[PDB]
């Protein structure tokens, strides 16, 4: 419906209003929050991605971390070094972007959305994420909490290098303090810059909490979301497989 | 030296002479060997990759599986489904390619090469690969064996879905039967289409053969190569880390 309204042949011209570092000084990562002005012209549901065309033409996708009723949209971008120091194609472009610079978007893209009944049915959720995979969850929280008549339970597993590497820490803390009876967040730190290692640490933590995890999934009929690390998918699916199924209708995946 | 002689602005126009399926019928993968005629104009060392521009403009890299003194060059391409059934960008283009069709190349790219002294010093090798990561090793074997005065020892660990998924099986069997005192090949089958799972099976096998593996690496001063799976790197490095170092000069990596 909003899908591929803007493409590489007709991209949506936008403006950068804000560019802020998302990590604290002890993080080895370099990550930027981008505040993008689209004049209310970019159309999306929470969970969608947008394509950025560097140097506007080969677009890269980024999960939108803002919600629908926010004027601007937002995005969280890790700076990739080094190209397989040196910079990745879109990373180098983002690195040198300044506020008020033009930026061209394609989209919306993807199907990593909430079920349409979410607020009415009070659906329960498990969100699993590593690194920038938190983005779509922040946008889910803003929508679900009407950021207020959603009374379901949400559990988040989030793996990162260390404390200072937690993206959107402010939003997460806000939501947990604000709705302590609806939100439980389990942080996992790896202290390994390698992503395959990080997904071991997250699998291990779900492992250690297998009892609550399976209680939530089987008994509370959770919708389970996995994002965005490639090496996180199988390792989590392996905990459900080795214990539990046509649903298999509540697993949602967006990895890269 | 041969690096980026051809780029996206000035690509090398070539012709497809052969396109053959590399896997046998019991393989779930779809993979094509491509025989490319470059009129001796494309310059490369063994271990290099070449960029293919689909629809000639966003290029993808493919390890060259032929050797220098072969008239044509060759490449092995897995068909990626489905885009994150549907097809990946370059995959769809390769899928519909016919013999004698024009194809445009950039390169050469990369640094996954043999040490220049290889044949003189009789350097020993460990090659680790999954799926299409065998490509550069096939080209190493052709060069090293002058495909004949190389008398070093080579050990290969190669993980794939099943027997019918072994790429370049003919070449591998040729080289092992031909030089039984120089080549040892350890096949690993996962029966899992997921790549993270496959890398577990390969780690497990190196595990089981830790004694020979570490004997070859430490005592025979092997040059160690890892290709090409992303999830294979850490898992193998973890076997060297947990047991052993400024060399750390013999580890070579090309993953994706
Ligand atoms: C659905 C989705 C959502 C995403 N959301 C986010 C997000 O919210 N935040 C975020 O930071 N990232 C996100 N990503 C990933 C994002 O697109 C990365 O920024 C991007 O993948 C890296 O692009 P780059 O230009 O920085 O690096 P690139 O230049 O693309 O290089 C990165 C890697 O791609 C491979 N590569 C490089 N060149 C080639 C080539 N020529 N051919 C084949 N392979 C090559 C190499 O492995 C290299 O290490 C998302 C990805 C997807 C699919
Ligand atoms: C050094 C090197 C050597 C390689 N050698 C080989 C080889 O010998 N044989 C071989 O088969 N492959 C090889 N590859 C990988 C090869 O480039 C793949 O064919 C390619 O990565 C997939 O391209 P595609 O167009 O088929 O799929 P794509 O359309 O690129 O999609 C593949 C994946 O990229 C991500 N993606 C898709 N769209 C976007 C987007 N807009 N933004 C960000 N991410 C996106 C998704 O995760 C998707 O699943 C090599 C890669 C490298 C880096």
């Amino acid at each position: 419906n909003f899908i591929n309204l803007y493409t590489v042949k007709n991209p949506l011209k936008c403006k950068i209003v804000d560019k802020i570092n998302l990590v604290r000084p002890n993080s080895p990562n370099e990550v930027y929050h981008l505040e993008i002005n689209h004049n209310g012209l970019f159309k999306y549901l929470e969970g969608h991605t947008c394509g950025i065309i560097p140097y506007y033409r080969c677009a890269r996708l980024y999960s939108i971390s803002s919600s629908n009723n926010m004027e601007n949209l937002s995005v969280a971008i890790k700076i990739h070094k080094y190209e397989q120091t040196n910079y990745g194609y879109c990373s180098g472009f983002i690195k040198n972007l300044k506020i008020n610079d033009d930026i061209y978007l394609t989209g919306a893209h993807g199907y990593f959305n909430l079920p349409n009944d979410a607020i009415q049915k009070n659906t329960n959720f498990i969100f699993i994420a590593t690194g920038t995979g938190i983005s779509p969850y922040i946008s889910f929280l803003k929508k679900l909490f009407a950021y207020s008549n959603y009374t379901g339970y949400i559990t988040i597993y989030y793996g990162v290098y260390n404390e200072d590497s937690i993206l959107y820490l402010n939003e997460l803390e806000y939501f947990q303090k604000m709705y302590p009876n609806n939100i439980n967040i389990h942080y996992v730190f790896s202290y390994k810059q390698n992503s395959d290692a990080t997904s071991f640490y997250v699998q291990d933590e779900i492992y250690k909490r297998k009892t609550e995890f399976l209680n939530l999934f089987n008994n509370y009929k959770c919708e389970l979301y996995i994002c965005g690390l490639k090496s996180i998918r199988y390792k989590v699916m392996d905990i459900l497989k080795s214990h539990d199924e046509k649903k298999k209708k509540r697993v949602h995946v967006e990895v890269y």
